[PDB]
């Protein structure tokens, strides 16, 4: 069965068949498309085949499918899952089994890097503070001085479940949120529950409005520990305007490194709960995003009063203009201090050529429409004209549940 | 079964049980999502009773007339009909709800608050090309109001054996005509260049302006279709320019003020309208963001960038946005000048979430498209962007299909 995608701008017509290794559900039916909707241990008993199936993957993208190299591993792990109820990867396979995980993301625009990812392989930690360590490092080389490197962290997989590694952060930098008294938020107002549960954990907030959060790590299903990350490591760009002087006054700075850390590693039917990874931001998610969404730092209305917009209606555009005038800024600040950033342009533009490349040699790219059009100027992009088939291929990202709301506290 | 839907920017969460009334196909599997396709890549006397009774059944109980006296006669009355004639007619209060509600469940539509206001004219006595450009007209003229815009639907006769079909063969009733140049661009709008080339390859007289006013092409019982030049005076256009730049006037664009769609079929309990113009009011995105700023329309994104003299050389000056936007603020300047009805996206998309709230309230429900719902400019900015959607097919809907000069024998 062969399904064929549309370009709307340019008539190209793609003939995707991927679809066909499709595995889990997408959530759709026949009678409901659930495509906007955000969100959703093993027995030997299911873990067999879903090792075969990886396993068989990964040798055929070496060309050795049936090889007797295949045969023995196929038998070494299945002896492996039926003595002990799971199985170890190689590091051959673990670093097969990351980059094929992010190749596979369908909500991810940056996906042309995905075979360049350094996978640091830390299943042989055991405490927070080897946590601690393996992050400190992944964080350095990631930044290279603002020259950013792609990059993940693999901590230990999940056993029975009650002795999961975690980092509790959702991204290892991250500003601090407080709520005030009066109702107001100092900081990041996306950070705010976060920020209580670090206070409570012994954390002595600053109470400053860019405070970078404490580092919450888990190992083994211990209670977690709060780390500081050295200043030194976490690099920073203060936020100026090429035109408007007055930008800076605001006193806005932003972090260099995104580092998603609270999503889940599915390898092989192996479930890799700690595995921070990073790359280089989009422009649109720190200053369409981070700044101007009405749940954010709502500087949106400050950049429009020192713009002097008329605010008094909508239809002015006033928030139009002030959101591009950030977007601006914060792509001028960046590139000043030489820290890797990409515009939404160039980023949809590389996307729609891995696309059609991914096409040609693989049969399809999985891709989810509503995560890939960026938050401002979608219809002027090229991914905007685009239809995109989406369905999950493993390995695969996955989310998981806040720890907090799981943990068993030891005490 | 009884599934949620969470606005990630509120924390609302609304209940939809509407979907499990349901009906045709999504296109999608458990395996496989094709929420971002374009498009779904007679009736029979079995097929026919049961989509009638259907309707029946929602119209009898929106009245609060269910299992009645009225709507038991009524369900044998169009049973018998079916069985006799092979198909039925349906009356007037009947056709109204039809109608409405095709728009209600319109999920790719953003300005549904509306739903219930429209003004339905049963053409169906209709019999000659004639008679349609009289409709049509008239239509034209009751939606225009001189510029107090009207929402409106004609709904011409239904088809029968799909020999005799009705067609309006313009995708819209107003559009700017767009002819290719003997070296590379195009003059006008590229969008219609083969219509525009369909209506000469079939006796038009092109001005050859960029913005002439495209004929209508009329087809009525299955007959070859005939050019119609609407009266320019029902045809209101506002000028654009810009609250500031001056020099906005200069490049000399203007727009109409009626968005008329005339190319979809309109399904009422089993019956199809194959020729059934509605009309609203525009969202101001989709004369400038969409209409002049795509690349293959007006594309004058490069000569509003120059004339603000922006640093054009590299994209990451944002000067394309930076002109998107300053377009989008003059259109909606004009209209508003010239009292032409015309919403802005923010306020649309505020009126939309509301209108959603009320359906789940009072309905259980609303279907709906993100993809089409969010603007195609500052997405992120607006309440749909963070509002979880459900999408699945209701009836009575309006559905595509195919362009008429591939199914027409000639
Ligand atoms: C290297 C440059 C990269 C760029 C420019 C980029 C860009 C993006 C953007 C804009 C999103 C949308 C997320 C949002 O708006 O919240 C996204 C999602 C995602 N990216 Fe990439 N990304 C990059 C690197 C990576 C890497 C290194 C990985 C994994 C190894 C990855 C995996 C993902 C995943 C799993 C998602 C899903 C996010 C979710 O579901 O919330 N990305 N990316
Ligand atoms: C009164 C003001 C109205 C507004 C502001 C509005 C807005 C919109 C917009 C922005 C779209 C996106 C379509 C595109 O981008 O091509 C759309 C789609 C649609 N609208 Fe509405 N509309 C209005 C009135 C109506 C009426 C009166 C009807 C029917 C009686 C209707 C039915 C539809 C349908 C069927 C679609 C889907 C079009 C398609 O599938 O291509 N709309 N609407
Ligand atoms: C792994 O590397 C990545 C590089 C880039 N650019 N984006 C991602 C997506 C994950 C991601 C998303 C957002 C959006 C913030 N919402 C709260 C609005 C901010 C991030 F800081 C971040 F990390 C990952
Ligand atoms: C029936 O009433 C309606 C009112 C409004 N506002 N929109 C529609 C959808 C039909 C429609 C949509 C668009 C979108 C911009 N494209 C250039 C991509 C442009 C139109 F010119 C048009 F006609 C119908
Ligand atoms: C490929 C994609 O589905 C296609 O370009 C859609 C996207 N969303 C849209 N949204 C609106 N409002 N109008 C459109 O024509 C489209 N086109
Ligand atoms: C409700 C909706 O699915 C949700 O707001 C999604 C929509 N698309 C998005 N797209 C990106 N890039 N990032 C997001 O956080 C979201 N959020
Ligand atoms: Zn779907």
């Amino acid at each position: 069965r062969f399904l064929k995608v549309k370009n709307w701008e340019t008539d190209v017509v793609l003939t995707d068949t991927l679809h066909l290794k499709s595995t889990l559900e997408t959530g759709c039916t026949e009678h409901i498309c659930m495509g906007s909707i955000m969100l959703p241990v093993r027995t030997k008993d299911q873990l067999f085949p879903l090792a075969k199936e990886f396993l068989d993957q990964y040798y055929s993208s070496i060309k050795r499918f049936g090889s007797k190299a295949h045969m023995d591993r196929l038998e070494e792990v299945n002896k492996e899952i039926e003595s002990t109820s799971t199985y170890q990867l190689k590091d051959t396979e673990l670093i097969y089994g990351a980059k094929h995980a992010w190749r596979n993301a369908s909500r991810c625009v940056g996906r042309i890097q995905w075979s360049k990812l350094q996978v640091f392989d830390a299943r042989d930690c055991t405490t927070a503070h080897g946590m601690f360590n393996y992050i400190c490092n992944h964080v350095k080389y990631a930044t290279n001085k603002g020259n950013l490197r792609s990059a993940i962290t693999i901590f230990p997989q999940r056993t029975d479940g009650k002795h999961d590694f975690r980092v509790w952060n959702s991204q290892l930098i991250r500003y601090a949120g407080y709520k005030q008294p009066d109702g107001s938020t100092l900081g990041d107002p996306a950070n705010v529950q976060f920020t209580e549960i670090c206070i409570q954990q012994g954390w002595k907030a600053p109470r400053g409005r860019f405070d970078v959060l404490p580092l919450l790590l888990q190992a083994n299903g211990n209670d977690p520990e709060l780390f500081q990350i050295p200043p030194e490591l976490v690099l920073e760009v203060p936020i100026r305007h090429p035109k408007f002087d007055w930008f800076k006054d605001l006193g806005l700075k932003w972090y260099g490194l995104p580092a998603v850390s609270n999503m889940l590693l599915e390898i092989g039917g192996l479930e890799f709960s700690a595995c921070p990874f990073s790359g280089w931001y989009m422009g649109t998610e720190i200053g369409v995003r981070d700044y101007c969404d009405n749940s954010r730092y709502n500087i949106l209305e400050e950049v429009a009063k020192k713009m002097d917009l008329d605010m008094r209606k909508t239809s002015s555009l006033w928030k139009d203009q002030a959101l591009v005038e950030i977007n601006i800024a914060v792509l001028y600040s960046f590139q000043s201090d030489k820290v890797t950033i990409v515009d939404h342009h160039s980023a949809t533009e590389s996307f729609i050529k891995h696309m059609e490349n991914e096409y040609r040699c693989r049969g399809g790219c999985p891709a989810d429409w509503v995560w890939i059009v960026p938050p401002m100027s979608g219809s002027i992009t090229p991914v905007f004209f685009q239809e995109m088939l989406n369905y999950r291929l493993t390995p695969s990202f996955e989310y998981q549940p806040d720890p907090w709301n799981t943990h068993v506290w030891k005490g």
